[PDB]
């Protein structure tokens, strides 16, 4: 199904950061389709020293996006949000292969994705200040190291958050473009990983790159609905992307 | 987090067969526990082209085995199963579910682990007829190919069954050995993987190894208990190991 990442293209200081929202299968970049648009109703946003600002839908495709003013040398944050959707569910009758299962009562569950993407302004930027920050992502992927430090076969640590808190036990994957693409089609998945671990007590974990790229990590995370007056529950879907090398 | 997995000794034609039976955190083999040799009360087997017969549980350590005679130049399984156990069990405490996991119902669960190992004795020994038929392990991987043909890079098809049916949409992750070399601190935690796909309708996934070495696939699943009058859950736990390179 569709998943949220972000990509950005490489820039130095002095212009213009280009970046494109992700949804679909990763790496596909497609137009955001017109019965999707309402999905994303806010613009993807540039995070450097100043905060958060909103990025400039500019371009061919409506994924594309361009940072409002030329930026500087540094390292920073872009995020992507799939805005909050409601569906009804009902795990009638279907799947299986072990288990009885079937409970036949129809539930809302809201789905929330979100992108972020560490992009290196200049060749030598690697700092850590923003990028090690929280933007406040209901799930969210936080680097506490910027990947410029890191080697093929070194440890790149990063905390998963939920609701502000850190997450122990949940999967973190991490796949790299151009890793899985035999007999890629729309009818053809490839969703092989090269990476894949939980998170300790602290929510932490290294996903380790064995090769260098453009990389993606995942997390999902189920759970309660807060407002069980409104909705039952609440699924969501969180990437991190990155350069390696 | 003690897992099952199995390991054979470099072996030439006309010598016996040494496997060792890992019990623990891969790769470390460890002495079975006194508390724990009634989990282990049949041997591990070898399977030939002659079928399946006991290995010997002979050596300095217990978890070591040797064939009955030597072996000729070939294409063999060895394989291991921890016996089912029965767990008493209960549900609570997860990040934003709701306290509540159902005011504590305890019910049982029977768990199963499995190894299977791929040997090839002889140095251009990589015959199919015998590895890539099912042993009849409850949940079991089996290769589609021998490991001798897979180089870095490629794909080593596997498929999942369970119960004697391919089981499709199962997790299927891989590591080597040399990895992930981090202490017993995790005390949780498993190893990090390198690998992690989903099996397709036909059970089948393609195992992407990037390095050469001792590596070892895993899936696991959780299904109904086939007679509810005696146990609920079932937790099933499955290894494949082999040589890359």
């Amino acid at each position: 199904v569709h998943r949220v990442w972000v990509e950005t293209a490489a820039t130095a200081g002095g212009e213009y950061l280009k970046a494109d929202l992700g949804y679909g299968e990763f790496p596909e970049l497609e137009p955001i389709a017109k019965d999707r648009l309402h999905i994303f109703s806010k613009p993807m946003q540039l995070v450097t020293e100043k905060g958060k600002e909103n990025m400039i839908q500019r371009g061919t495709y409506n994924y594309q996006y361009r940072s409002n003013r030329p930026v500087k040398d540094g390292s920073y944050l872009v995020t992507a949000e799939y805005q909050p959707t409601f569906r009804s569910k009902n795990k009638a009758g279907w799947k299986q292969a072990g288990i009885k299962e079937m409970p036949d009562a129809s539930y809302c569950e809201q789905t929330r994705m979100f992108g972020k993407n560490i992009v290196n302004v200049g060749a030598e930027s690697a700092d850590t200040a923003i990028i090690t920050k929280p933007v406040g992502q209901n799930l969210e992927i936080v680097p506490l190291d910027n990947p410029a430090n890191i080697h093929v076969g070194e440890r790149f640590k990063v905390r998963v958050l939920f609701r502000g808190e850190p997450l122990p036990n949940a999967t973190v994957t991490a796949t790299f473009d151009g890793f899985d693409t035999s007999d890629r089609s729309k009818t053809h998945k490839t969703e092989a990983q090269a990476f894949s671990d939980t998170t300790d007590g602290k929510g932490e974990v290294d996903i380790i790159p064995l090769r260098q790229g453009f990389w993606k990590a995942s997390v999902e995370y189920k759970a309660d609905f807060p407002d069980q007056s409104l909705c039952q529950k609440q699924a969501n879907y969180t990437t991190l992307t990155f350069q390696i090398g």
